[PDB]
């Protein structure tokens, strides 16, 4: 009933930006570890593992009976959203019946050794999605979750990295863990999960602990991993993901075909022609040729790749990258607040079988329902926000939502998301006209993107 | 029977280098302009007319005569092949009835005042294709051609710029053309043709004059065209075109995404992780943020692309492109010493309705073919040989050509390309061994990529 998980989540209710929730949030799940120190030094570096000395810290996120519950009351099937997996005599089986997965054949599985991995808990259960749509708001980046049930004496899956920076919640029994550094300068932060190694493959560990209830465990993308259960008790965690593609690399990956357009369009250097000749000199054909016009070709490329870099359409591209982030986002879970002063808890009255609003004036308050719910994108020289909240539970279920943004209201629409969570009357918002005021706000507010400073109507 | 054009062309009968033979018809197709001066100071710069004071110059490549017959002998299709125009009230018709062009329906669209074009008259005319398939081999790119027929009295065209070097070659009777400089920065040396402009869209021209037979005029991409027939003179002209998306920015174009991989695979700092929050500084709502991290983003962005160069696989995407400058090429025309020479003047020897006769030896001497032909690529694992001798004269009509070359051949198949016009032995050839040396030069002969110094039969 009353765990530190449900008393910060309490706290979380109580605390008015988005913003400071999310930081908060992430700060209680490395406590006492401090974010400041976390980020500057261990962060995409280091294993590290949080001791909690605290059984209850994680209660309320997920159970064993929870997923017991869910694999009897919502259609989950084996491949899609559940995983029977053993690793045994050094190899890895995947024993996955087709079709769905009732409690019997899931439990049958369990006894037989078999882990069981659940890939997509926040579809099935509100307090890991919760959970993870408030970390998500201070990662910049999809918060994804696994969880792994391991019978005793057990362990489901073979040594393996990952490409995303995993933050592993003990949250019932005990496991042994073993991770490892990047084997190799090119398995430093990799790019893609790993093959199934084997314990030949694999050094000394830099980590090797028993987690209990409670405990974190972080480690980044190319660090191995396994883990095994030891004599009578089963393990029970929930892996948190983030950071998947997420680097300087896919960033210059959008930008510089956009770079080598616009230089193309704006610069004539980059639309002369090539040499006349130059087959002559380059070419695999040609890797030992000694004329000197082939060093002169290399360099001429190098230098136009760097001098690329001016025509880089950074702002675009981190708006792009914010676009695809809003469309990856998990829907936003509201406080009580929120719910009351937005169109979600605007009361409906009813007289004899019939209902029976009010409209946004020009005196009403107002500021954006959350802080990591809307993006404005400049696109084909239209003006879209696109926005988060009608987005599903299941990862990209739905298709990117937005709505146009008319240049005389762009802004006040820039006011709005620049200045949350304070309020501004509507009266205010630099819009060319009284009218234009209150569509803006009337059309953000019908649809969930606004609060007003008191509700609209009443019980 | 005796033209400028024929004399060259029986002189280039006589140079066994398919690399000099481009460069004298080059220097033969602008002289007395010299080639080393026009590459340097006009080429892409410049209008550049040549007045050649001998209207014989061009006898021989192509005539109206040669239209007739053609329209006459070969399947010519309005659209595919020919277009009949008209500018006329300040617009651009297309009076192009579907199916085939037969005469009757040319020279009646011809006496409406429509100017006729032909989109590809080297698949229809062997002296264009002879032109054309040497041209191309000093441009290093593909060389193609049009030929404008206009009636007295009428402009074919709206006025326009195109996406290629082009060389107008006055053919017969006289137009009045003018040519004008780039309009703005961003349409000197422009990617793509133009619209359709009016004359109210431009200035004064930068070269205006009435072209006669023999006549050279050169201008870049981007310059806007139009030319007129003055009264009684019919206009005939061949306009030879090359350098269509043959730029730097091109070549950086398929360099970019594999350099970005590569650097992403070999270096760390190319997979470190973006900041958790640089969406509160970057992005067009925060062009004019103060935060200081956003100027070191910036910079971080710029170390890292300036870095890129070193991941560039520049030698790949030089192969990419000599494989589709292969595949865009015409065919070769073979000198009498090559034909000759190689498989394709090879005899059979028949008896009683039957064939009956060399193989190649250590001994026999061989070169490529030509020096155009033929290209080493590396791709996935392998090497393959492309080649042109199986190309169509119609443009990508065949798909590309290629045979695979096992590693152990790569040396001698290099030295092949790299030593032309010299003859090597067969038994010179850097395999490592002697049947290497012998399967790589069948191989090559036998597929019409090498010739002997003596004829094998
Ligand atoms: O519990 C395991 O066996 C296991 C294996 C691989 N990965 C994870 C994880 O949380 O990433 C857990
Ligand atoms: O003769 C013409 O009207 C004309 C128009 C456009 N282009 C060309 C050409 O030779 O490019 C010629
Ligand atoms: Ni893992
Ligand atoms: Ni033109």
């Amino acid at each position: 009933w009353d765990s530190p998980l449900r008393r910060v989540l309490a706290e979380l209710n109580r605390i008015p930006s988005s913003r400071r929730r999310a930081a908060r949030l992430f700060e209680w799940l490395i406590a006492p570890m401090p974010p400041d120190h976390f980020y500057r030094r261990l962060w995409e570096r280091e294993a590290v593992l949080v001791r909690r000395q605290d059984h209850t810290y994680y209660q309320g996120l997920f159970s064993t009976a929870d997923l017991d519950s869910m694999l009897r009351n919502e259609e989950v099937q084996f491949g899609q959203h559940l995983d029977a997996a053993r690793y045994i005599n050094g190899r890895r089986e995947t024993l996955n019946p087709p079709g769905r997965a009732l409690p019997a054949a899931a439990w049958s599985l369990y006894q037989a050794g078999c882990s069981l991995r659940l890939l997509c808990p926040q579809a099935f259960s509100t307090t890991v999605w919760q959970f993870l749509a408030v970390l998500q708001e201070q990662f910049g980046s999809m918060a994804g979750s696994n969880v792994y049930l391991t019978p005793p004496n057990s362990q489901g899956f073979a040594p393996h990295y990952d490409d995303i920076e995993a933050f592993v919640l003990q949250l019932e029994g005990r496991k042994l863990w073993r991770v490892y550094r990047p084997r190799a300068p090119t398995e430093e932060l990799a790019l893609t999960s790993s093959p199934n190694f084997s314990q030949d493959d694999l050094g000394e560990p830099v980590l090797q602990t028993v987690l209990e209830p409670g405990d974190l465990l972080y480690f980044p993308r190319g660090f191995i991993h396994q883990a095994e259960c030891q004599d009578g008790v089963h393990s029970l965690h929930l892996t948190l993901s983030t950071y998947q593609r997420n680097t300087w690399g896919d960033f210059l990956e959008a930008i510089l075909p956009l770079a080598v357009q616009a230089a193309m369009e704006e610069n004539v250097e980059f639309r002369r022609g090539l040499p006349r000749d130059f087959m002559d000199y380059m070419g695999a054909q040609h890797s030992d040729s000694k004329d000197p016009r082939r060093t002169a070709f290399m360099e001429k490329v190098r230098v136009l790749v760097a001098r690329l870099g001016h025509f880089a359409p950074v702002d675009a591209v981190a708006d792009q990258r914010a676009k695809d982030f809003i469309h990856d986002s998990l829907p936003p879970v509201l406080t009580d607040r929120e719910r009351a002063l937005s169109v979600y808890g605007l009361p409906i009255r009813w007289e004899a079988g019939e209902p029976v609003g009010a409209q946004l004036t020009t005196e009403t308050e107002v500021h954006m329902l959350q802080d990591g719910i809307a993006r404005l994108v400049g696109e084909g020289g239209h003006l879209f926000l696109y926005y988060t909240v009608e987005n599903s539970r299941v990862y990209h279920l739905e298709e990117p939502k937005c709505l146009e943004i008319y240049p005389q209201q762009a802004d006040a629409m820039e006011l709005l998301l620049g200045s949350y969570p304070e309020f501004v009357r509507v009266g205010d918002l630099p819009c060319d006209s009284v009218e234009d005021q209150l569509s803006l706000a009337t059309t953000l507010y019908d649809k969930g993107l606004l609060l007003t400073k008191m509700p609209l109507a009443l019980n």
